């Protein structure tokens, strides 16, 4: 599914993703946006054998099973399918698990280098929350 803006807001904040570890809501949303464009079913493959996955591109390494992934971990206890779904929960937990694990949203390469620093309450304007 590829979700609206606003729509996207809405779902996130229900989930508890609003200043989820002190990260705002615009936050989620811009790096969902660069990330993916809004597409839960969004995939890229990686250099070194992995994908990412979703709307937020979590990576088989560490978090996720695909099954083609050698010697990685799958932190979140979930298939990597699991994350291209139009429900949005099983990203959202996951990624409560990567943000709180040190390195804050920079986990997000998209999300560092175009949305920090940023007026990214743009991202979440004209919305009904
Ligand atoms: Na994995």
């Amino acid at each position: 599914k590829v979700f609206g803006r606003c729509e996207l807001a809405a779902a996130m904040k229900r989930h508890g993703l609003d200043n989820y570890r002190g990260y705002s809501l615009g936050n989620w949303v811009c790096a969902a946006k660069f990330e993916s464009n809004f597409n839960t079913q969004a995939t890229n493959r990686n250099t070194d054998g992995s994908t990412d996955y979703g709307i937020l591109q979590i990576n088989s390494r560490w978090w996720c099973n695909d099954g083609r992934t050698p010697g990685s971990r799958n932190l979140c206890n979930i298939p990597c399918s699991a994350l291209l779904s139009s429900d949005i929960t099983a990203s959202v937990n996951c990624a409560k698990k990567i943000v709180s694990d040190g390195n804050g949203m920079n986990a997000w390469v998209a999300w560092r280098n175009r949305c920090k620093g940023t007026d990214v309450q743009a991202w979440i304007r004209g919305c009904r929350l």
